[PDB]
């Protein structure tokens, strides 16, 4: 039956899939070049039968290609995935064996965490960083010999984001007021 | 009922609760696990003409509201960051769209606060090259690591001075 719903953010909630299979739903997400995130979730009409799951794939036709996004289950009804990178897209939604979907490896990038602006933002400034100062990073067998001449140690980036990942994962606000 | 309401990871809710003729709430269980919330109109009753909804969320401490954004005929629906501000509501409140036009939304998808983003910009930034900088080194004080990279100091002082800069002209420039 219906079971699933699809949502991109700022138009209507779509519930009525193509069924191109007894166990395949789809969705059509037109110009999706405008696409970030698509919320796929239950209706909580129907739960899986017993053993089943639902594995959670997205299309862009070049002719098609299925690159699987993540799952959705009956403890975990709804999912956030992220579409961004990788006119009519597809959401394609296929009801697995859990153990089958225990197996599979959804693509990174497609996972959406209450993280993300953070580890998005430190990872840009340490990729800046590096980018930048980078250009002028010197070995000490290269430097000219000033006494005076300060330096950084280029691995200090690598410690304070270590740390920074401890701090972040044990508290994602430890930095707020 | 009108509006669907969406915790992410947890089971879509469609019964909200009509509080007067022109608002209604969902009630959100264990909210300190909550990141993020989708609010979107079922598609079964459209806004009057002239009308849109305004989301609130409240937290509890005591009830305190918040503006979220919105949702219209327009943009029947809208995605909220929440963790960053156990049982929490969503309220929708039905408004007139030239009243929602000068109401300032303190949230994001992405982010639960606009200003509170900034400030950890702000303090990552800081604190890395506070971090950075206590690390200082003459040639003189060094001692020999064949296998090291070395950034002059004043290389490192400059991207900070530009990447603060840059931060001010547009807060979003590193994407």
């Amino acid at each position: 039956g219906s079971m699933f719903g699809c949502l991109v953010a700022g138009r209507l909630v779509q519930t009525a899939a193509q069924q191109v299979a007894e166990d395949k739903f789809v969705f059509d997400l037109p110009d999706y070049e405008s696409i970030n995130h698509v919320v796929v979730f239950m209706l909580g009409t129907i739960p899986f039968p017993e053993g089943m799951g639902g594995s959670v794939y997205f299309s862009y036709p070049d002719m098609p290609v299925w690159q699987l996004l993540g799952f959705v289950t009956n403890g975990k009804p709804s999912a956030i995935f992220k579409i961004s990178g990788l006119s009519v897209a597809q959401i394609g939604i296929s009801v697995e064996l859990l153990d089958s979907m225990a197996q599979q490896t959804p693509v990174g990038n497609a996972a959406v965490s209450s993280v993300d602006s953070f580890t998005q933002f430190t990872q840009k400034m340490l990729d800046n960083f590096y980018n930048f100062a980078s250009s002028f990073a010197v070995s000490q067998a290269q430097m000219t010999p000033s006494p005076s001449e300060m330096f950084i140690p280029a691995n200090v980036v690598l410690k304070w984001y270590e740390n920074f990942q401890r701090r972040l994962a044990q508290n994602p606000l430890f930095w707020k007021t």
